[PDB]
């Protein structure tokens, strides 16, 4: 079997992708944040504070007639930006692009942070890092592609994003024409959960490339790209005018500024990330002054190849029994 559906940016500067998700019988519709660095499937529902809920569309498992309590198991996560959500379990069908697992575990939100009440594009999550991640207790569940994986032709998703456009996340094949050139494959290590690499190194603009490794996850629900002090400094000192801001909290650069573009390494491959790929826009309605899309790690405890890389490339995250990624250029 196999599974294809569109993603779409959720606002002007592609801040993340929401794709649809059919949850329950009849299918109940939510618009998903796909996201390789967390490993559970948790929804806005008829559950969630009623104060916490502010236009998102919810799953209402008493409507669901597949629906089914996993009795006991209880959730809680926060993410890497402080923001957390917790609540309950169900089972249910879950179908993401004409692919359909039953008996998934559906995360239903009591409670979820500000932050999430105030997106009110994003529906929910689904993870797709490993499934040792997952937060539910007492019993940990998987996530919707290690419970698809055995049925797919091939045990693979890929990730395509587009740059103000939208993209796609296939499951169980790869679209050879969905990239240019080759695929050029790396090792991946789970020993954190998540789907960790080591890229070969980088170049700013017209740069000569430096050669070092740069250990890091490819995580499509984080939004920008974080590397190491020393590799950012570098990019932004080609930037006339840049600075990191402490009261904005990073590189902040003239709106009127032409950004250099960012390659790094995958193997002896380069994918280049366009400068356009790297502006976020004013820091406030009006400014002049921009939010930089590459940002220092350090404090994170781990580098994040975020949307901002990923969008660059088609990403195929390999769940073969030695998993892997692989990268091109697009």
């Amino acid at each position: 079997s196999t599974g294809s559906a569109t993603t779409t940016p959720i606002d002007s500067l592609d801040d993340a992708y929401i794709t649809p998700v059919q949850i329950g019988t009849p299918a109940q519709t939510l618009n998903l944040d796909f996201d390789t660095g967390s490993s559970d499937l948790w929804v806005f529902s008829s559950e969630t504070t009623a104060s916490e809920v502010d236009g998102q569309t919810i799953y209402t498992p008493s409507k669901s007639t597949t629906a089914k309590l996993l009795s006991g198991a209880t959730w809680s996560i926060s993410y890497g930006d402080g923001s957390s959500s917790s609540g309950d379990v169900y089972t249910d069908t879950v179908s993401v692009g004409g692919l359909t697992v039953t008996g998934q575990a559906v995360e239903s939100a009591k409670k979820v942070s500000s932050s999430f009440t105030e997106d009110s594009t994003i529906d929910g999550l689904l993870g797709l890092a490993f499934s040792t991640l997952n937060t539910v207790s007492p019993t940990q569940q998987k996530t919707f592609f290690d419970n698809a994986k055995a049925s797919l032709d091939s045990p693979v998703f890929t990730a395509d994003l587009g740059y103000h456009a939208p993209g796609t996340y296939n499951f169980g094949f790869i679209d050879t024409t969905a990239y240019t050139g080759s695929i050029t494959y790396t090792a991946v290590s789970t020993k954190q959960g998540f789907w960790e690499w080591t890229s070969t190194g980088y170049a700013v603009g017209s740069g000569t490339f430096k050669s070092t490794s740069i250990d890091g996850i490819a995580d499509t629900g984080t939004t920008l790209l974080y590397l190491p002090a020393t590799v950012v400094s570098a990019y932004w000192a080609q930037v006339s005018g840049a600075k990191s801001s402490s009261s904005v909290g990073g590189y902040v650069f003239p709106c009127s500024a032409t950004l250099p573009s960012f390659t790094f390494g995958v193997g002896s491959a380069r994918i280049v990330i366009p400068g356009d790929y790297i502006d976020f826009g004013p820091i406030s309605t009006g400014s002049s002054s921009c939010f930089g899309g590459i940002q220092s790690s350090a404090g994170i405890g781990i580098n994040i190849f975020g949307d901002v890389a990923l969008k660059a490339a088609f990403v195929v995250f390999n769940g073969a029994t030695t998993p892997t990624l692989g990268f091109a250029s697009k």
